[PDB]
């Protein structure tokens, strides 16, 4: 129960690593790849109806952005909360499937769709689970679906590069940078944002939609693509990247303290190993197999609340 000692210097530069090598290049990757979805959109939608190998493509583009605002999720703070945006970008948990039935009444009332108008409609018919939605409801997109999926992909773009040039702008005010001195206020709310990635991702996407503790509520991440491991994986991999990095790990191994970062490192292996094992749609998977996934991220999240957090001599909520 020994908290290691973090000059406010070593906090200044690791919050300053965080904003530059993790926050801002999630952000920065995720409105690249809503960019490459709207461009081959547009190029596929000339030649509309779009099938075969195009809509294929557009399928594949679309997992690839989703996996990296997945991985842009581990911050649930900041420009991506304002004007709930993240909502606008993605709409989930949806336990009562609002997505679905709200897409193709859109489409049927706007064929000629554009995407500043989709600023007046609701978050529930656009962002990551609209396109999904639009890109997976038949094998052909006719030119009012088209429509749909460059003005959806488009109002995403925008909204992603608004909160990249936001961090870019405001990442010291926002993760308390030139106030370490004074207060814990940036590392408390960055690793409260890691363990809450990992608690919404167990409760959530994994133990409610599959039903592990009682009736099944909600629906897994990528339920309609059926691509949910695809979406885990991307979330336990940037989880990974954040707690195996080496400045981290520094700061943690001031002592015999550097048991902490060793003991976090295997368990996060352990469940990439064993999420690999299992189906591309982890609901396809044994029911023991998915309680095994549970127990593997519910004891990830007991290692940051009971070692990370008190090594750190941060607490757990914020």
């Amino acid at each position: 129960i020994v908290a290691v000692d973090i000059s406010a210097e070593t906090e200044k530069t690791y919050l300053t690593h965080v904003a530059n090598d993790m926050v801002i290049p999630a952000y920065a990757d995720a409105a690249k790849q809503s960019d490459l979805l709207h461009d081959l959109a547009q190029k596929h939608c000339q030649k509309a109806p779009v099938s075969g190998d195009e809509l294929q493509a557009l399928r594949d583009q679309w997992l690839v952005l989703a996996q990296a605002w997945a991985s842009a999720e581990m911050v649930n703070f900041g420009p991506a909360t304002a004007s709930m945006s993240n909502l606008y970008i993605n709409y989930y948990p949806d336990e009562r499937g609002l997505v679905h039935g709200g897409v193709a009444d859109l489409i049927t009332a706007n064929p000629a769709l554009t995407a500043e108008q989709l600023a007046n409609e609701s978050a529930v018919v656009q962002g990551i689970p609209g396109l999904e939605e639009a890109l997976y409801a038949n094998d052909s997109l006719d030119a009012g679906q088209c429509a749909y999926v460059m003005s959806a992909s488009s109002a995403l773009g925008t909204r992603l590069k608004d909160i990249e040039k936001n961090w870019q702008q405001n990442a010291i005010k926002l993760l308390a940078i030139d106030k370490t001195a004074e207060s814990d206020q940036g590392l408390n709310q960055w690793f409260n944002s890691l363990l809450s990635l990992v608690e919404t991702m167990k409760s959530n996407a994994i133990e409610q939609p599959l039903g592990l503790s009682g009736k099944a509520k909600g629906h897994l991440p990528a339920a309609t693509a059926g691509q949910s491991r695809a979406i885990i994986n991307a979330k336990l991999a940037t989880l990974n990247k954040a707690m195996t990095d080496p400045v981290l790990t520094a700061i943690l191994g001031s002592n015999n303290e550097n048991t902490v970062a060793d003991t976090l490192s295997t368990a996060l292996a352990d469940t990439t190993a064993l999420l690999a094992q299992m189906p591309e749609d982890l609901a396809t998977a044994d029911k023991a197999t998915q309680q095994e996934l549970y127990d593997h991220l519910t004891n990830i999240t007991r290692l940051i609340k009971s070692q990370l957090i008190p090594t750190l001599g941060i607490r757990v909520g914020f």
